[PDB]
């Protein structure tokens, strides 16, 4: 199945934190990457006292579970120095979200797909867009035609 993940940083070196992510994602078992988006400098969505982020995109053939995957991106989050603190949206060295696990929907006290705000977000799915422009959601809906309604500002390159 192809998973969708989104990359997200602000702390200790986004560029560095990125790169980690991506070759450590590559060594997950049972999977391999198939596509990266461009990495894109994007201000932060919640507080304002935090760096702005790096936003990208990957694309990860896997024969995983969705929560033996998760395991492992929670475990590349853990060895990148992630912390989370007490505020919501606030800074962090990785985050890797699951935004999509194929065409499933997901719905677990741990594990919720695809991703509930990813539909609001242009740091989600403009990166996503890059890497899968004939992506159709779960209940149908293009991602094309999402980014049309919702006429979300267009990313800067990190
Ligand atoms: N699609 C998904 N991808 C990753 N984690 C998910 C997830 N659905 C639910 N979760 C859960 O989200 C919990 C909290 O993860 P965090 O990374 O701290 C949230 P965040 O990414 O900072 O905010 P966000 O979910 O609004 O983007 C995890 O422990 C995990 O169980
Ligand atoms: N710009 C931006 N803000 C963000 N703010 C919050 C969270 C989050 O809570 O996971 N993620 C991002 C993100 O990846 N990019
Ligand atoms: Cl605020
Ligand atoms: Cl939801
Ligand atoms: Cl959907
Ligand atoms: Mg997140
Ligand atoms: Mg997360």
């Amino acid at each position: 199945t192809v998973a969708y993940i989104a990359i997200g940083s602000n702390l200790a070196s986004p560029l560095e934190q990125v790169n980690a992510a991506l070759k450590a994602l590559g060594d997950i078992p049972e999977s391999h990457i198939l596509t990266v988006s461009s990495f894109y400098r994007t201000p932060p969505l919640g507080p304002q006292d935090q760096p702005d982020y790096l936003n990208a995109a990957v694309a990860l053939e896997t024969s995983l579970a969705p929560e033996e995957l998760l395991n492992h991106t929670q475990r590349i989050e853990l060895q990148q120095g992630r912390v989370r603190k007490a505020e919501r949206w606030g800074p962090r060295t990785l985050d890797l979200d699951i935004m999509l696990f194929g065409n499933e929907v997901i719905n677990t006290e741990r594990l919720t797909v695809p991703h509930y705000d990813m539909k609001n977000r242009g740091f989600m799915l403009w990166p996503l867009f890059e890497i899968a422009p004939e992506l159709v959601f779960p209940d149908g809906e293009m991602l094309r035609q999402i980014l049309h309604t919702r006429a979300f500002d267009k990313l800067n390159k990190w």
